[PDB]
Formats: structure tokens, C-alpha cells, sequence
């Protein structure tokens, strides 16, 4: 396989440089544009440099290991033009692929996630430790599940979706793209456009956009 | 073993022929009422007839893959005659069985499901995607335990009980015949017959029969 | 290794006694001060006396199988003074234990627990069943960590805290020493010394001393 370039060396550039470990995959290095990060180092693994040096290693995979679905759209869409680079798919052992698995290019899956059968993931999709999607789920572009979420049947998120931690989702719930379920929500409705929900049940506290 | 016919072409009937698959079982087919389901399949495996069809499968091990309680009920009552038909007991290679466990027949222990000591289900339960019945728990027939489900130590489940999708249930509550605990629900009091309890913490928000 | 002694022949001894045998471990028996549980076994496992027996049994290693983290400290204080008895750790095979993780003696890791990069534990900690602890989580000494929990990111969890059962903690949050978070809530705020927080969002319910 390729070697492995992390953008993003925060937390989750963290966990997601474990998880390529795991895979078998060589990482090379993280690209981050903090400062104080230059020259500083994960387990062995450099910050190799700033994001306007991902062109020095198109030979490498690359994987945009930031929590945000807007912090990861904004690299593609800034750093990675169409076609010039290749990006890994990343399924942890410990995660559970069932049949029919549809999952695009840039991808986590982590630690005791469940995918059991007929769900469709987009590109650079996070499905955090331990969250489970059921039957028929699909996934857009940049959506991320946090842990523990539970996305029953079903259920559709739209592009640049975020499923805070241990959140709940009724099946057959829409969520248009760029909304927001906050950590522990209990969502029994459709959910618009940029919409924030949190709580149980869930409420519209807030448009993001 | 005995080849497998699966009661419900649904979203859980294409789950069960997911989990039977794991546990090595040849899946014969489908049993399904719905007239739009007749000639059509879920990954190679047939919609063979109707369910009056099953006394052409006496041959077969039967397993009821729909998630509602009273219609795994209903059906065994109408269809399956005590002595009449056997069952199967599916148990996901992925999921952790402990000592002192005690499952009857007709049971579905689903993906990353932990049943860990001196746990007892009846006939026709559902424990589903990385739920999880600690030290004592008794279900009792035909209860549906949603995915990500919490049940604390020592709960008592009645019989044709539904506990939602990642709920929690307190140690040592017991919850009579007939009840249903949404999805999401933390649970702190003992729930009579056919209650059905919503939100954080539980409320009664009606009964169901 | 050493023979165990389990003390406290409850819930959590039970689901202890099954760790310690996936662990490959030789349990000579519980230490519990119960009167009627004198004689009586878990699972071919003896009660062998009360806890001031202890001192007979100082070739073996002791863990304090006790959910409450005032129980385990409270028994280490008396009965176990500094340097005269040994602890087992005990990690289940099915729990994922990444890198850089600093686990103290007398700690229990459960089946299906998740410590990702970064965690560290203090001594007598319990990470229950599907808990998941993510990147950069520290907690002190006599943490409960109850079932299916999801605590995010850098967060502290100070000395004799519990959290309850399949609670969601938000990245970052501090909780100070004696703290006690209700099952299920859903904690976005630090929490203050010996609070007992509850519900979605976690709001103050009193303090616990
Ligand atoms: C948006 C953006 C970010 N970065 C860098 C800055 C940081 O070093 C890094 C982001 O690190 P961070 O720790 O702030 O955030 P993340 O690594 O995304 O972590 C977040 O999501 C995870 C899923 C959770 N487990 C964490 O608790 C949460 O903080 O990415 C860039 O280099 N360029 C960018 O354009
Ligand atoms: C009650 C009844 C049902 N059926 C058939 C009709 C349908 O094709 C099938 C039921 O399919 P369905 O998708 O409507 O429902 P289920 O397959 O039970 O799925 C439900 O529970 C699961 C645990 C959840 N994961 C799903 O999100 C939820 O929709 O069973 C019969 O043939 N006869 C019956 O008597
Ligand atoms: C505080 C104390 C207790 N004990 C004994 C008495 C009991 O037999 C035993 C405690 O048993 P118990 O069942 O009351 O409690 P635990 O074994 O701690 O169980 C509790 O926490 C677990 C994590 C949960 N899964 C259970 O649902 C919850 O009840 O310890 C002692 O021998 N000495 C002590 O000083
Ligand atoms: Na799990
Ligand atoms: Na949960």
C-alpha cells in the first residue's frame, strides 16, 4: 500500500494515526498548520509540514483527520483538487463490515464500529469508536458519527452532517446536509438544512450557516 | 443444521439473513404477507411465499425476524402450533455470551451484543447491535432489546416488552408485560403493563393496549 | 501469576469472578462481610470469610470487585495498608486497549471497553461493559466508569468519581474529585467536588457529602 500522510494533528490526527497503525499502513507524517506543532511528533510520527506541502507527496495516500465536516471539505476543496491525489480508506480490525458496504475514498471507520448491511457512505466520512449504523443508513460527503452514536434503519444524513457522541436517531429520519445533532440527542424528526438539534427530545436551538 | 426460513422480508428479516449468514446457516428464504414482496429477494436469498406457506418448511428451523414484539406473538400463535415447528437460536459470531446464560428458542442475539452472567431470555427475543444485559437480567418471551440499549444489572423485562434504541434502564427496575421504553429513554422507576415511558427521565406518556 | 481474592461478592463480584476466569486468572475466592453470603458460592467460587481475613491470603493479588468508589477506597484505607498486598489488573480479551495507555493496579477493563491513545487510570478503576474512553482521557484513583458511557476527548475525571451508565461526557470537561454523573446525562459543563449532576442537559441535583 501507498505510505500514509494524517492532515491533522489534533486529537483526532491522534487516534486516526493509531488507527492507520492498526491497518498495517506506514504514516510518513502529519500536515498541520499550527505553529507551535512544527517539529513535534505522535508516537514516532513527524508533523512533517504545513497543508501547501501535501504537492511533495502525491506518491503518498492522504487521510483529513479533523473532526469537522466543514474543516475537512475546506482542505479538499482548497488543498486537493480532483484527481491530482489519492486518499486512503481507513477500517479498523476491531470494526464490523457486513454485506453490501458502500463506502468511498478518505473514510474512518474506528475502534468497534458496526456498518451491517446496505449502508452507503460518501467521501471522507468519519464513523467514530463503537457507533453503530443500521440497516439501509446513508451517509453523504464529510459526515461524521461520533461515538456511540446509534443511527437506527434507515436513516439519511446529508453532506457535511455532524452526530454528536451517543446521540439517538429514530429510523427512516432525514437529516438535511450541514446539520447538527449535538452529543446525546434523541432525534424522532426530520431535520432541515444548517439546522443545530440537541436535547431529548431533540429541539431547534440554532441555524449554523 | 436444519436449512433456515426467516419470517419478515423487512428491515430486520434483511438483518437476520446477515446474522444467520455469519452463524453458517443456509437460509431457504422468506416467509412475507407483502403482495409487492412476492418474486423478490434480499442478496440471492428468495421471498419464497406467503406465511400460511410454513407448513411446507416443517423440515426447517423457523426464526420471526420482525422487530415488533406482538407480531412475533401473533405470528407464533396463528402459525406455529406448540410441537408443530422448531426454532432457531441465532447468536453473531461478534456478539459475547457469558456463564449462566439461558436463551430459548426463536432468539436473535445480534452483532456486538454482551450478555455477561446469569442472564435468562425467553422465546423470541431480540437483542440487538451492541446492546448490553448485565449480571442478572431476565427477559421474559417475545421482548425486543433495540440496538445500543443499556440494561443495567437484576432488570426484570416482562413479556412482548420493546426497549428503544439506546436507552438505559436502571438496576434492579422491573418492567411488567406489554411495555414499551422509547428510544433514548433513562428509565429510574418500575414500569407497569403496557406503559409506554419517553425521555430523560422516563414519563409515562401513554398506554398501548 | 498469583491466585485472586475478589472482595465484595455482589453484582459486580459476580460479573468480576467471570473477568478474572476470560482472564485466564485462578480466583481462590471472594472476601465479602455480608452474614448470609458466609458459606455460599458464584459459580464454583467460595466465599471464603470477611474482609479481616485478608491478611491470610497476602500470596495472593486482591481486586476490590466493589461499584461504588467511596466502597473501594474506604476498604483499601483500612484493610490494605501501603505495601502489604498486591493488586491484579484485570483487561478482558475483548476489551481494545490502543497505545500509550497507563492503567494502576487494583483496575478492571470489562468486556468491549474502548481506551483508544493517551488514557490514563489511577489504581481500583472499573471501565464497565462497551464503555468508551477516547484520546487523552485521565482519570483518578477509584473511578466507575458504569456500561456503555461515552467519554470524549481530554477529559479529567478527578478521584472517586462515578459516572453512570451509558452518560456522555463533552471533550474537555472536568469533573472534580467525589463527583457523581445520574445514568444517561448528558454533561456539557465541568462539574465541581462531590456534585451529583442528572439529566439532558446534566443540571446540579445536590451534593453527594
Ligand atoms: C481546520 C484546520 C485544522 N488544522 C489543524 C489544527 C489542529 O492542529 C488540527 C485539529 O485538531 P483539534 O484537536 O483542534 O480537532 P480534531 O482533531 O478535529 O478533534 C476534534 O474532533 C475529534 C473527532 C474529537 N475526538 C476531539 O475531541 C475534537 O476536539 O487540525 C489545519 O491544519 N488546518 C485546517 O484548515
Ligand atoms: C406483522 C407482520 C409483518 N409481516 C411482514 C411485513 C414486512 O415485509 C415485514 C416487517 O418489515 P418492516 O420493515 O416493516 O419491519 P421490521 O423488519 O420489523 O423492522 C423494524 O424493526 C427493526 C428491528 C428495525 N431495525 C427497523 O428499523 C424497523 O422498521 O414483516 C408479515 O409478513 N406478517 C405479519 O403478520
Ligand atoms: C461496602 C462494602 C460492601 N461489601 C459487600 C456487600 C455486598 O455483598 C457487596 C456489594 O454488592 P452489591 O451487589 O450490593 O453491589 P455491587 O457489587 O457494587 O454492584 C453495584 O455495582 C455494579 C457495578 C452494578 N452492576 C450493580 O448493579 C450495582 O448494584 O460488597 C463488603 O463486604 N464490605 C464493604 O465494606
Ligand atoms: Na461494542
Ligand atoms: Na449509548
Amino acid at each position: 500500500m501507498k505510505e500514509l500522510i494524517i492532515v491533522g494533528a489534533g486529537g483526532h490526527g491522534n487516534e486516526i494515526s493509531w488507527l492507520a497503525k492498526r491497518c498495517g499502513r506506514v504514516v510518513r507524517g502529519f500536515l498541520d498548520n499550527t505553529v507551535e506543532k512544527q517539529g513535534t511528533f505522535i508516537r514516532d510520527i513527524p508533523v512533517l509540514g504545513t497543508l501547501d506541502e501535501c504537492s511533495k507527496f502525491t506518491d503518498c495516500d492522504f487521510v483529513i483527520a479533523i473532526g469537522s465536516p466543514r474543516a475537512r471539505k475546506k482542505i479538499i476543496e482548497h488543498f486537493f483538487p480532483e484527481g491530482e491525489f489519492t486518499f486512503a480508506t481507513l477500517i479498523d480490525p476491531t470494526a464490523t463490515i457486513g454485506e453490501n458496504i458502500h463506502i468511498e475514498e478518505g473514510t474512518m471507520i474506528c475502534a468497534g464500529g458496526i456498518l451491517t448491511v446496505d449502508v452507503k457512505l460518501g467521501k471522507h466520512c468519519i464513523v467514530n469508536t463503537n457507533a453503530v449504523l443500521s440497516h439501509g443508513v446513508i451517509l453523504g460527503d464529510y459526515v461524521t458519527v461520533a461515538p456511540n452514536a446509534s443511527i437506527s434503519g434507515d436513516v439519511s444524513l446529508g453532506n457535511i452532517v455532524e452526530i454528536g457522541a451517543n446521540a439517538t436517531i429514530r429510523e427512516k429520519v432525514s437529516v438535511q446536509d450541514g446539520a447538527m445533532v449535538g452529543m446525546g440527542s434523541v432525534v424522532i424528526r426530520n431535520i432541515l438544512s444548517n439546522q443545530v438539534v440537541v436535547g431529548n427530545p431533540a429541539k431547534l436551538l440554532k441555524v449554523i450557516e
